[PDB]
C-alpha cells in the first residue's frame, strides 16, 4: 500500500513533466532556417498487397520509423522521479510532414498515432501505413520482376529547414509477409539531394525502390 | 420514486465528475497494467486469393483495472458500475500487427466501469489482414494468423493475457461462406536482439475452409 | 412579427432550460428505460453470394421517454414539441448484432421531443449484414435475419418493444431487384451462462426472392 | 484605400458578431413557419447499375429561405448588402432525398450567402445514389426514374416547399455523358398519411434518360 | 546557441500570436476588399479513364497564391523572420472548386501553407480528382480531350479574381510510366457574364489532351 503511494507519485511525476513540457512555453513552431531539424527515416516493408496493371498503381503496407530531437523536449530525469521517457499522443507534439510524393490515394493509417519522447529530447514515431502509389508492374510475372520507386520527404520544408537521413540504405524486410502474392527481390531506401535552376535551396528526399515478382 | 430516480442520477453524475474532471497518463514501468483480451469470432466474410487478404468480423473483449477508477459504492448511493463513452477514459492501444486496412468499428464506443476500478470494453470490428487462403477449398483447409498487442508499450508497461486459449465460436455465423475448423488466441512473449524489454502479443490463429 | 419573436424566445428558453440546466447519464438498473423500435424496409439493394452479405435500406423508428425532458406547455407559450439535434440529447445505442460494415446514415440526425418527455428519432440506414442468399433465385426465396439491441445495456437498464410484429412494407421500392415475401420484427429475450441479467433484442426476419 | 478596406473588414466582422450572437434561431415551428424554395441543376447521370437498381446523379440543389433574425440595415454597417458565411454559422434546412441508397457526397464548399433582407441562398453540389431501375435505358424511349426531396423532420406546418419552375435546369448538363436526358422535372407534391393529420410536402425529381447514341 | 534558438522560437510564437489573435478571423474578401488568387497546376498522373461512366481520374498539385494586408509584418520587429509555415486551418483559404467533379476531391498532401511578411500566402494541395470526361479516342493518335473549370463556388469576380502566371500546365513531374501520355495541358483564365446576374464570373479552364501510352 506504500506501493500504492509510490505509484500515485509516479503518476504525479509524469503528469507534471507533461504539463511542464507542453504548456510551459507552448507549441514548438516547427523548424526554421535558424533552427533546422534532421529527421531520420526508416522503412519496414510488410507486404505488397496489390499491383494494378490497368491503372499502374501498387499498394504497399509498411511501418515508417521517424526520429528527430528537440531541445524543447529535454528534461532531467532527476527532477521527475527518474522518468527517462514517455508515451504521448502525437497530437501533443510537433510532427514532421513527411509525404509520399507520388501517391494516388490518401495514406491509410493502420497504427495508433502515439509517439515516444526520451529525456534527451529525442522523439520516435512509427506510423504503419497502406499506400497506393504510381507504379508500372510490367515484368512482375517474370524472373526479372518489376521495379517501382517512390520518394518521401517534407511537403513544405526545404533542405535548409528539414534535412533527412537514413541509418541504412537497406529496407528492413525481416517482417515481410512470407505468404504475400509478391516476393521481394530487393528494397532500398536512399537519401537524395535535388537541385533546381530557379532556387538556391536544396530539396531532400528518401527514395524507396522496390523490385518484386509474383511468388510462384 | 421520481425523486429517488432524481437522486440516483445526481449520485451518478457526481461520481463521474469526481472520477473524470477532478482526478491518468497511461501505464509506465512503475505503474504497469495488464489487459485481458478475448475474441468472439462472428464471421470470415471474405478471403481474397488475388491479394492474400482475409476479412474477419469479431468482438474483441478488453479488460483492465485502474486504481484511479475505484470508488466506494456506499459514498455514491450504492452505484457499483456505470456505462461511459470510451472517450471519457484511457483505453489501451491494442492493434493488429498485420492489418492491410484500417479497422472498421461496428459497435458503439462505450465501456463499463466497475467500482473496483475495472473496465470492460468490447469493440466489434471488421479486419482485413494478411492471409493466404490457399487450401480453403480442400478438407484440410487454410490457416492464418494475426498478432494483437500494444503498438507503443512494451511488456514492462502493458502485459496481456487471455482467460482461455479457445476463441469464442458460439456466435459464429452458421451460414458463412467459410466454416471454422479451429480458432485459438495465445499469449506470446517475444524476446529480442536489440532490446532488453519483453514484447507481448496475443496470436489469433484461425483454420478454416469453404463450407 | 413581435409574436413570432416571442415564440422563438420561448423555444430558445425551453431548450436552454431542458439542456443547459437540469443531468441525464443514461438509464440504470434503478432508472430503467423502454425503447420501442419499428422498421420501415425500403429496399434490398444487393445480395452477395460470394461473401454472404446482404444490403438493406430502411428507416428505424426509435421511441423512448425521459422525465428529465418533460415540461408544462403553459410555461413556454403552449409549445408542445420541438425538433432538436440528436447530439443535444441522450440516444440509445441500438446496434445491429451481425453487421459486416459500419452502418451508413442516410437521414439528418434530428429528433422530436414532446412535452411529456417522449422522444422520436427515425434514422434512415444502409446496412450490410450476414445473410446467405441461397434460394433467392427460387420460388421459396431466401430468408435472412438480423438482431438489434443495446450494445452495452442489459434488459435491466433498457427493455425493447415493438408496436407490431409487421415490418412496414408500404414504402418498399417496387422496382427493387428483390421482392419481399415477408418481413417481421420480433422481441426476443435471452440468457447467457456468463451473466445473470436478461438480454433483449428485436429480430428482423426478411424473406425475399429475385424479381422476375 | 488601405484604411477604407480596414473599415470594410471591421464592419463585416461587426455585422457577423452582431448577428450570430445577439439573439443567438431554433428553426421553424407551426407558429413561425418557413418556406424553402428548391431548384435542381442536373449536371450528369454518372452511372446506372442494373445489378442493384441504383443510379448516380451529379446536381446542384439551390436552396433559398428568409429569416427576419438575419435582417440588417446596410447603413448601420458601411453599405454591406450581403455576405458569404460558413453554413455551420447559420440554420439550414434538413432537405433530404427519400430514396437514397448511400450517403450523399458533397462536391462543393458548405458556404452560404446572406442578404440584408434576411434571405439566404445555399447551393450544395451533390453526388447521389438512389433507387432507380434502368431497364429501357438502351432503347429510344429510355428509362424513367424518380426521387423525392423534403424535410426529414418537419411537416408542411413548419416547412413548406416551393419551386420557381417545374423544369429542372439542364443548361449545365454534361454534353458527353454516357446518358442523354429526355426530360427532367421537379414538382411540388402534398401528401397526407393515415397516421398523421398534418400535410407533408416534397419536391419530386423525375428524370427520363437513355444511353447516348 | 540554445538561448539564441529560444529567442528565434519566441519571436515566431509571438508573431503567430500577434497575427492570429489580435485582429482575429478575416471574414473573407468583399467587393470593397477584393482578392486575387493565382492558380497553377502540376499534372502528375492520369490514373484512370472510365468509359463506362465517362469519368477520368487526375492526380495533380494545385498551387494557390494570394495576399492579405492582415498577414503583413515588419521582419525587423520580429527578429528578421521573413516567413513561416502554418496549418491551413489557422488561416482563411479560398474556396477554389472543380466545377464538374463527380466525387469529393481526395487530399494527398499536408494542409500547411507558407505565409510571407508581405502578407502573401502560398498553399499547394495535392489532389486526386474524378471529373466528367469522355475518353473516346484515347486509343487513337488524335487522343481524347477533356476539360474542367476551377473557381470560387460562392464568390464572384467582384470578390475573388483569379489569375495564372502561365497558360501551360507544368508537366515536368508527369509520371513517365502512366497508362496515358499527355499531348497537351493548358490552364486558361476565362471571364463569363450570364444574363441572370451583372457580376463577372472567373474560372481557370484546365484542358488536357491525352492518349494511351504505347
Ligand atoms: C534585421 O536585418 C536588418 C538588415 O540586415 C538589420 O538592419 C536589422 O538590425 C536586423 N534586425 C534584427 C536582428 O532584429
Amino acid at each position: 500500500y506504500k506501493d500504492d503511494d509510490d505509484k500515485l507519485h509516479s503518476q504525479a511525476n509524469l503528469m507534471r513533466l507533461k504539463s511542464d513540457l507542453f504548456n510551459r512555453s507552448p507549441m514548438y513552431p516547427g523548424p526554421t532556417k535558424d533552427d533546422p531539424l534532421t529527421v531520420t527515416l526508416g522503412f519496414t516493408l510488410q507486404d505488397i498487397v496489390k499491383a494494378d496493371s490497368s491503372t499502374n498503381e501498387v499498394d504497399l503496407v509498411y511501418y515508417e520509423q521517424q526520429r528527430w530531437k528537440l531541445n524543447s523536449l529535454m528534461w532531467d530525469p532527476n527532477e521527475y522521479g527518474n522518468i527517462t521517457d514517455f508515451r504521448t499522443s502525437a497530437a501533443d507534439i510537433w510532427t514532421p510532414d513527411i509525404t509520399a510524393y507520388s501517391s494516388t490515394r490518401p495514406v491509410q493509417v493502420l497504427s495508433p498515432q502515439i509517439a515516444v519522447v526520451t529525456h534527451d529530447g529525442s522523439v520516435m514515431f512509427i506510423p504503419a501505413q497502406r499506400l497506393s502509389f504510381m507504379c508500372d508492374p510490367t515484368g512482375v510475372d517474370s524472373e526479372e520482376g518489376a521495379t517501382c520507386a517512390v520518394k518521401f520527404g517534407s511537403w513544405v520544408y526545404s533542405g535548409f529547414e528539414i534535412d533527412l537521413k537514413t541509418d541504412t540504405d537497406q529496407v528492413d524486410l525481416s517482417s515481410y509477409y512470407a505468404s504475400s502474392k509478391y516476393e521481394i527481390l530487393s528494397a532500398t531506401q536512399t537519401r537524395q539531394v535535388q537541385h533546381y535552376s530557379c532556387c538556391p535551396e536544396p530539396y531532400i528526399d528518401v527514395n524507396l525502390v522496390v523490385k518484386f515478382r509474383e511468388r510462384r
